[PDB]
């Protein structure tokens, strides 16, 4: 049933962060993205040297939130490894995809989602322009950042992301979002 | 709530038997198209009388709007405006839409003047079209009131950033309207 | 209960609600709030029975609250604009448009019975949103209210500044005393 | 193509002929349950077109109501007292407030109970929220009116001033024979061969 | 929608609603709740069939679960006050206020047919305030209470102590027990009997 | 939660390896599952799991990131039934560790194919039923390395609601076992 | 997903590194938690630079202005660093950090404009709270045009409407001094 | 969530919440709207630093719109009442009984940072009911506003005519101007001034 | 592993000590808000709780309150006689209809109000819907509860009962000063030093 | 205001909240509506209470409108299942099963303090559904009805008769006609 355990001399999530292990599970918003950063930004100042392991289930949410996990990964001296345990979706794909160079993982069954920002304005004319343009902006960052963490051209990162692009975790790997599928812990390393 | 009856015609029937016809309230598809059915209608009794179109409005829809605005133009007769009450948005545009010299206001009416608001959620690619869309309408309805007004389009531009409130006499000024009228029997005309 | 009918005997039958004949006998009710439907309505009506009659005086009877001061305006001007004189009486309350109405009625012919209700005030506004468009309906409203003072002062004679003193805040008058401050020309109690 | 008669009008505007319109040929206006000004400006509507049909036949006025707003509810009683013809009132069931007020408003001898309604007077209810200054204005409003609203029911009674006050300070429910006592109504009325 | 019926006034033509068709032969329904609106058009219906004809026995319909009392008293001493004999009919329901109403037409001629329910019982109400308005209020029900156990007590024949013994719950009664009581005259199953 | 302060009762049952999905399926629900997995996995990597399973089912994403934690760690986790496991309740209860997929006598379990749901353009209406199609396809292939049953069989039985006893759901290689009693 | 252990909780923690989070709205309670923070800061060591990591889409003025206050009050010098959103009172706090140690991460949005407000009532009180509201708009354009270096009429003209700015043009404006890609 | 902040009593050790820790140093704050539940917190930590310490000055810092006028002025009568001098500071917002509490602080003591606002205003109530009860609430609030008035002219020095003129509407001043006015006693921008 | 100290428990099971923990520790009790079966519970076990620790010290019984359930008030009236201990009450903000019975009902010569409170006095307010008979019922009862409070306010104050029925017909507003000349408290207090 | 917290000094700390503090000197509160949750916290008490001490009496503050049947008769049964003797004190209002169960205390130790309210009723019910299933309910409160006037007429001493009579509409009693009626044994107004 639902409420975190406890441990000896803590709950779950606090033993586990332990080991280094940090979650985002559910939606990406101001709570969760403050969260993830907090445990980010400690985690270096206990050991700037480890790895970080970000384990994702998220169906994104909130750019500006999300895009501060994005910063604060590549910012902090530690790697920030990624892997999907469920879904990845939107700013969630992102996230995962700027794991570190070789280190972004998925379960064999997860699932992978990339597409274009959606967002939402009401008013006069000359600030529905302002709204339409800056969104426009970010559209091309977002596109930017994931040719980069990718492989891919821009133009196709693009066109891959003009609707709902679904993918599983192979799909994921070969389109270069993730390195590895990983389906046991005593298995081969690919 | 009840319209009066007269002698057998409900009020604004009796009075669109004098060429009247009302715009009171929102601009909608309904309103709009009650006001377009009249204008044909007095069209088709006879396509040379004058039409006086009495409005009161705070706008409402462009789209509805602008079919009252063009069947003003489209249909034979002339069709003077009259302010009885605000012309705000899309009152102000079908006020300023009336016959060359046949656009009057009553001397306590306020005038509004804007841009267009809009709305959308979804995808940046659709947001892209239709910003793109209602900036081509502003521009246009633009057009329109320099056309009517006889100011620049620079000047429209400017004076419709920010809502701009005018009284009749100011309304005048600016080319909105032709006449301030006070009283029936007093001049000109 | 609704409106009632009255049947008139034609050379067959023909219906009218009571409201509906009465504005044979020249009878306009402004009742309630007003707003763009009940402004416009008292609109049409005054300019059909200028139509009917341009020299017969119209009976414009008034048990209003207020409400937009827009539609309330429109109403005020048809009445100086239409060539019959309308005459006011005030038959409950005549508060904020309400009192202007009655107070625009014609020179002489307005009207209160004796236990009506008079208010005046300032008006009443709101809006929300960026200082830039606060500023504008600010400046807008004081305008108004300005305008709606000037149209007091002209009816009632008193002095502008007045006016100003009087509607800071609402002034309930009573028929007698609406009378004495020119809000109305006399108070009737019987018609004979 | 006469016109329909049904029992009651859906709306104002129907072109139909009803129970209420029939009686109204009878000289017969209803107030039937709150003053508001809707109902209020009926009733005027009402006295004003029986007064212009004939000035001077008497007018039955039937009330059963609980009162509501009393400006609307004092231009009904203004416009009873502004018209020629006498304005008989009759309650039928209940004339509570504003109700009371105009049954007690009816013209001299002419008011009536059928024997089982129920009559109660008291003192105007009112309500405001704002700044203290404008409480004050409208506490000093419903003051007079609340002293108006006594000199009327002390002036058609006949009871003193001071009796109505005194009377009007609490909810006061009267039965016919005591409203009549009191001088609110002039006759219980039990069946029309009396 | 109410059907229309068409008669030959001859005229040459008027449009009816049923309703209006049938107060052409003086009859009247209560249908549903007492409130100041049914009571008000009942009460029209009857000063109306009285200026067309102030002799003529009137037939009031009744299918009623109440409701408020001095509405429904409006009506009662409407019935007692014209000159036509109001005969009552009971046509599904006659609870409460419609049950009184029932029993207060006119003497011998207080109806049910056979399967209605009629149901008697002391009046309801509320109020919130000042112990001393709580005071003013429960004294002016108990004595509606009481004056309506009098009516009661009259147009039964019963004593007015078992009027109270048997108004202080909802009391339930068939057509023939009603007619027993003294609340209805007579049970009708056809009108051919 | 019965509470000592320095366990609450699910933190003392933690301590023996005891972990419960209780309710939907959801990304609470699914994420709590999967961090005490892994926390239970750090503590002993030989010693069993018991996980026992009370659920309706929920998301499919949140329940298959739980589906792969069971298979990714090292110890052998074992699925008990303990009233239902309908949709993705039954697909977690059947990927447990062979040989070791119990039920309680009484609980329901039930199988069926994907729910979803979605508004918008055609196109996009395409796109996603193209992916719950995929998903459907997935969850049965799931299904049926995990009974031993044909992929055939299993699209056949899945296409509607399919409810199933104990005793079934053993015969048909959801469950290894039916437990009834400690002694045995 | 709710605040882990570390015995502190994890902001706990990195308030003792001198660390102060706002993140999301600005209204009293948030406002007054991070005063509280500052003081408590400046208490435990009054030459020790706080680092106050800003998140924020704006909210409330009043409350706004008193951790901008309480931020030039106190002894240390507070350097902002924007780590997502800094909108309206948002940017006015970040911009508002001590000079030179004002930063943001690369992808942060930076939105700054006029004040928005209302009121309903008699036009006497609506030109009160209007004329508020201007004083308002004045003095947060000099707050910016002081922390920017940009003339007053500039500012002026760029927060007549929402104006959006990436972190390098941000910096050019002088509403920061350093754009932060890595380090610690 | 409100951030820790562990302390060694000796003890060994104890966690306060970041107010508790801020109490330590005679710090309380009054934060949004003035009702029973924040006044009464206030006034339990005034009692408890009197108790603590009955000479040493408290800061009360304030951040509010105003609200319930009898819970503030428990407030107001409380920081009069106990021996500590009660400096306050304005830190945002003092408006309405916001406004009179800044204000009641001790002479010389009244501080507001320079951004805040500071507005006063008369009284704001309301009450529906019979033309006699809505008179005693009249008269009863006419007092009120007296009083608060008189307590303003007392800590400011200004005439009961003024405040009563300045109180009529809402009347908005930046801290330069309340202090000038005799609402604070000094506008400080640096601690190190 | 020492308990932490906080301003105020957000749940009443919080393992926290509070500002109202500490002063409970001198023997200051709160009544803060409605009279309701919750808050007068409250107030009753720290009084229990006070009396157990020391039946011979004073408690300090601070009142800001519009009152409410009176029954739930009365059992706080009560039991402030019942315990052996002196239970002062002290006037901080209002002290409104049950708020001020409970604080008439403290120890003699130990009723105090600062100098701003609002103290009001009136008669019960109750609501019943039902039968007849049972709004019979439920009206004695609150005529009874009525009389009942009136001969409490008689008592504490010393003014007869003839005054406390006339003086809470209706709502009445007293200032300090004016409570403190009725007999509703003994001191009005300005500052502790005095 | 929620409850407050004593520290105890340990040979380092530990908290309780008031009731738990109470709960120490044996001491039990019923306190608002009887439902599942509230009585079976009174349940678990006395049984604690039981366990702690079989023999010394508890004390069972009472302050309730009543509730759920069910859950009062399980505390009622409760406070006679257990050894020690449950001594039951009104507090404020006891009505309906707030009634039973202050009348349930043990013989002799039943009170009031002088200001309490105490009403006695017959149960309130409602059910909807088929003729069939409304006969069953119906059934079914007629039975709990005739119980608990069997429990009211055992700890009384009054006729089984009398608690029907009297229990037949809502029967309000002052603490001192509670005691007469023998639904409590004493009344006391003061410690000493």
């Amino acid at each position: 049933n639902n409420l975190v355990p406890t441990v000896i001399e803590f709950d779950i999530y606090s033993r586990l962060l332990k080991e280094r292990i940090v979650f985002l599970n559910g939606e990406v918003n101001d709570h969760s993205a403050n969260l993830v950063i907090a445990q980010l930004l400690f985690l270096e100042s206990e050991d700037p040297d480890k790895d970080i392991y970000f384990y994702i289930n998220s169906p994104g949410g909130m750019v500006t939130a999300g895009m501060g996990v994005y910063d604060t990964m590549q910012f902090i001296k530690p790697d920030v490894s990624t892997i999907c345990i469920g879904l990845a979706a939107s700013m969630g794909s992102l996230l995962l995809a700027g794991g570190a160079k070789g280190k972004r993982y998925s379960l064999p069954s997860s699932q992978i989602m990339i597409h274009q920002p959606l967002g939402g304005f009401r008013g006069q004319a000359s600030d529905i322009e302002i709204h339409a343009k800056n969104i426009l902006r970010i559209k091309d960052r977002l596109n930017k950042v994931l040719a980069h963490h990718t492989g891919q051209d821009l133009e196709t990162i693009v066109k891959d992301t003009d609707r709902d692009n679904f993918m599983m975790a192979d799909e994921a790997k070969a389109y270069g979002l993730i390195d590895h599928v990983i389906e046991s812990r005593e298995a081969i390393i690919k």
